[PDB]
């Protein structure tokens, strides 16, 4: 399918795209995970990794992406689901 590899927000390293996440910020300023890159809005991309989930909090990351005040509860839920991700991976469930 020969699919674009993106640049990680946090690192700044091409991304795996077993590893692909993408988060979107939409016009309304809310900002969500989008599990199936098909959402509308302005998207930024991380991979599917703690340190990189946790760097994303450390960093504010997406609050300079997308000219805005990200709330902390977002990334605390980036933190979580990204923790869950890799635990199910590690483990074989997907």
């Amino acid at each position: 399918r020969k699919i674009p590899l993106r640049k990680s927000v946090v690192s700044n390293e091409v991304i795996d795209k077993r590893d692909l996440l993408r988060i979107v910020k939409n016009k309304e300023g809310q900002v969500f995970i989008d599990p199936t890159g098909k959402a509308n809005g302005r998207g930024a991309y991380i991979k599917l990794d703690n340190a990189e989930a946790l760097e994303a909090k450390k960093k504010k990351v997406f609050n300079r992406s997308f000219s805005m005040e990200v709330e902390e509860s977002f990334y605390d839920e980036l933190i979580a689901y990204v923790d869950h991700k890799v635990k199910r991976r590690e483990l074989g469930l997907e």
